[PDB]
C-alpha cells in the first residue's frame, strides 16, 4: 500500500496558497477519482480507496504544516506502511512554477513540514515531489509569501503542474517503478504560449 502525503494547512483562508500546493495535487486525485478524505485519525484527514485494482492512503495532516510528522508518523505506523511507500507532495521555493523535482530521498531543504516528517520518522529515506512555486521577487518575506493565494496569472500554469504531478503519482500507483515514474515526470511543463508572445 502506498501512503500519497499532500502538505498544507487547514482552514479556508489557506485555499490555493502557495504553501497548500500538496494539498491541491491530493484533492485533484480526489475529485477525479471521485473519492474523499472521509475519516480522520490523529489529527490527519485520510482515506483508502482500490484505483487501478491496487489500495492506496492518501493523507492531509490537520496539524497545521510545521507539525505535519505527528499525523503522518502514527498513520503510517497504524496501518504498517515502510518509508519505502510514502510520497510527499509539497512546495519549493527554489524550483521555478513549472519546474517538479521527484526524489527518492533527502533533505528537506528546510521546507518545515517535510522537517517534521523527517523528524517524527526517524529518516529522511522517503520519496517526494518538489512542486516549483518560485521566490518572491517584491521583498515580500517568504512566509507571506508561502501564505498568500495564486494569483490567477499563476494558475495558468500552475492548474497544469497539478495535473502533471497527479499523473506522475497515478503513474506510480498503477506501476510500482519509481525510477521509471522519474525519468517520465522530472522536468516542466510544457508553458502555455499564445502568437502574440512572440
Amino acid at each position: 500500500m502506498k501512503c500519497i502525503v499532500g502538505l498544507g494547512n487547514i482552514g479556508k483562508r489557506f485555499e490555493l496558497t502557495r504553501h497548500n500546493i500538496g494539498f491541491e495535487v491530493v484533492d485533484y486525485i480526489l475529485e477525479k477519482n471521485n473519492f474523499s478524505l472521509d475519516k480522520q485519525k490523529f489529527k490527519g484527514a485520510y482515506t483508502i480507496e482500490r484505483m487501478n485494482g491496487d489500495k492506496v492512503l492518501f493523507i492531509e495532516p490537520m496539524t497545521m504544516m510545521n507539525l505535519s510528522g505527528e499525523a503522518v508518523a502514527p498513520i503510517m505506523d497504524y496501518y504498517n506502511v515502510n518509508p519505502e511507500d510514502l510520497i510527499v507532495l509539497y512546495d519549493d521555493l527554489d524550483l521555478e512554477q513549472g519546474q517538479v523535482r521527484l526524489r527518492q530521498k533527502g533533505s528537506a531543504g528546510g521546507h518545515n513540514g517535510m522537517k517534521s516528517i523527517i523528524k517524527m520518522l526517524g529518516t529522511d529515506q522517503f520519496k517526494r515531489i518538489r512542486i516549483g512555486v518560485g521566490r518572491p521577487t517584491n521583498g515580500m518575506t517568504v512566509p507571506d509569501y508561502v501564505l498568500q493565494r495564486f494569483s490567477n496569472d499563476e494558475m495558468v500554469t500552475m492548474e497544469k503542474v497539478i495535473e502533471h504531478a497527479a499523473r506522475a503519482i497515478e503513474k506510480f500507483v498503477e506501476t510500482s517503478r519509481f525510477d521509471h515514474v522519474m525519468n517520465e515526470f522530472n522536468g516542466e511543463v510544457k508553458l502555455e504560449h499564445h502568437h502574440h508572445h512572440h
